[PDB]
DNA sequence: GCTGCGAGATCCGCTCCGGTG
DNA sequence: CACCGGAGCGGATCTCGCA
DNA sequence: GCTGCGAGATCCGCTCCGGTG
DNA sequence: CACCGGAGCGGATCTCGCA
């Protein structure tokens, strides 16, 4: 440990990794690492590896984005949480056109959000008040990031390749181009081998809000609740509503977190309801 | 299974298939079936028109039960259109049956060629029911009559068209509060159930039928033909009764 | 069953894969697959995902690839099996210039084989010549394969990393290139913290052939062996030499395979030695 | 008759030690 | 005295980008 | 105040059925 | 009668290349 000043001025004047040094010098790799994150050549050198996500979000979150196939511009709309496609071919990318095949798709369907990246289209002033005008939330991606809209990178991939094996079999391009999307809305099906499009209908369905709406007769009972850290819980902090009753555990709400919360049925006492 | 009842109920009272399947939670199919096999009465079904406006020809698509319509300007009524217009309906949609008049257009050879290439029932001539034909020019007045309401407010004719198709889909309710889209959408996924359980399975299939008293298997009956074949039952007809009845599959003998 | 020529047709029209067919008419996947490896849209775009491998291959076989770096030409041979590295900054790829660069190569070290990409000077005739002057294989890799020197690639990756983070602190190029060799022979340790120059000198040790000519002495026990199929054994086929006796198992040589193989100590009776 | 791999960074599984009821 | 993280040790796992 | 994923292809783990000692 | 692949079923796992 009082090798730790010679260890540092090795480190700054040949900087090799930690785990080299505390397997040589014999010190703590913790005390190593921490060297690393101190020092500066490998502050700067260094490469941040991280895994991130993607916005699957929940029903009706679209993102879309323009397709350049044989010097012909197609618009491919892709759904995140069922798995639908839907796609049609303009002449250009501009921003009348776009809001026109826009307001075609709201009379289609009834979205509720949509993701773009900075296409300027996608950015058009116009466009977005339009987007408002519906009541649709329109956020832009960060941009020269293609991985947020990898959802309908890999759509246009696919459906690439089903025109690739489809084209010569028809005489349009736009029938070809709704055969592919037949294809890939009713026909791709994996798992349970239910379409997409079934998945999309089975939403709507869910989604009801008539139901949601009438739900809120059922019972409602309060309780309070508590963390455990290391086996020892708190104080018994804040009445909250039992937003529902499980096995074991319940679903409360928290008010500091503003967040949903799972706490199990030993560190929870129920309230009597008035009688 | 609750369809036999259902089919006694109709054979007791003739009621239409529609409150049939809405009050008995029945196939709109087998409905369908029971009300063509029942003399005292005697989906999908689309119906198409064309007309002007400005002197713009636009596709009318009206299907016949549940209300929902559908339009789209087209530069021309000639039948190359036409195919091109019922790819992309048939991509849309997941059509079953189509009525239609005896325009050049829906009685092309190609037309009628690909419509059976799609597998759909296609049928042309003289519209006689005024149950559709009513609605048909219901829809076309107030199809009319809603974009000239709607057209100045927009800038393009496409536009005012979608804006027109989700009034008088989304925005237009009747009854509970069931708009064109949300029958259509409750029918077609009803519909698709009945099929991913019922119609894929075997059909035109013969078998004898028991009836059991306080337990006691009855004798052998029939043949008769495999109507309904649901889980753990099926659906056949007692030729003496005019009835069906619910029949476990361990008291059925499977004719081949 | 009776509906597999409507499948064939209907993926003769649209092409889909085959689980999807499997689990919509219920015929067993094998037969829908068979149908696709059988078809032609589908084989002419089917995608040929296959892992293959890196050639470790023993010690002493050793690959190269020069070095693009501040477009200066660098020399960088590197080592499979024990992870050794060695460097050398030269005016140019010209084919004199690689011998005497390999003449100085083979003069520090005592290779055996060489493996090298379509570069010019490694497929020279007269560097074949010399390498076979030296009784060294050389092979050369099929072209426009990186993954075949992707190891001399990963090499020369963190060596231009190490010149990064080292060149500052020395005044010649060619001193801060014999540090980044000290870095990456001597300091890179993981493990059990021993360098690559000690596996080196480890495996120079073992190689050391005295030893391996002088074990011939060790008796020697010959025996037959059988294969098992399903648990059903065949016959004791041909008399072979116990090459080695464990615990459970032995080691025997298949002259009608030319290679090695491993029999179960039940599947193998003992040959009295003579007497 | 031939051939993608490894530095680098957080997280976690874990085991003696700890607080902890 | 049982129990769970705390800290240390070791291993498991991710993208990336070199040609 | 934001964000890589999924068609496609072999291999394998496996479970009733089989040969198999 | 125990045992191991055989076949079928289902799931696990690999690179790649789209923008």
């Amino acid at each position: 440990i009082e090798n730790i000043p010679l260890a540092e001025e090795e480190h700054n004047k040949w900087h090799q990794d930690a785990v080299s040094l505390h397997l040589e010098f014999g010190i703590p790799r913790t005390a190593a690492e921490d060297i690393v994150q101190q020092c500066d050549v490998c502050q700067e050198n260094k490469m941040p590896s991280t895994l991130r996500g993607s916005n699957k979000r929940g029903i009706d979150h679209w993102q879309v984005d323009y397709t350049h196939y044989e010097d012909k511009i197609i618009l491919v709309w892709v759904e995140t949480n069922s798995g639908l496609i839907y796609a049609e071919r303009v002449k250009g990318e501009t921003g009348q056109e776009f809001r026109v095949q826009t307001m075609k798709w709201y009379a289609m369907f009834a979205p509720k959000s949509l993701q773009s990246d900075n296409g300027p289209a996608f950015v058009a002033e116009s466009t977005q008040l339009l987007m408002k005008y519906l009541g649709i939330e329109h956020t832009t991606g960060i941009p020269w990031n293609p991985q947020s809209q990898a959802l309908v990178e890999r759509t246009h991939q696919t459906l690439k390749n089903t025109l690739e094996k489809l084209i010569p079999m028809f005489n349009a391009f736009e029938s070809a181009l709704a055969g592919t999307l037949i294809t890939l809305n009713i026909k791709r099906k994996g798992g349970l081998g239910t379409s997409p499009m079934d998945i999309f209908i089975f939403n709507k369905e869910q989604q009801r809000i008539q139901q949601q709406s009438k739900s809120k007769q059922e019972k409602i009972r309060f309780c309070y609740y508590r963390t455990r850290k290391r086996g020892h819980p708190g104080e018994w902090q804040g009445p909250t509503q039992v937003l529902w009753g499980g096995d074991g555990a319940i679903v409360v709400k928290d008010r500091g977190t503003d967040r949903y919360l799972v706490i199990a049925n030993k560190d929870v006492k129920f309230i009597p309801p008035p009688k």
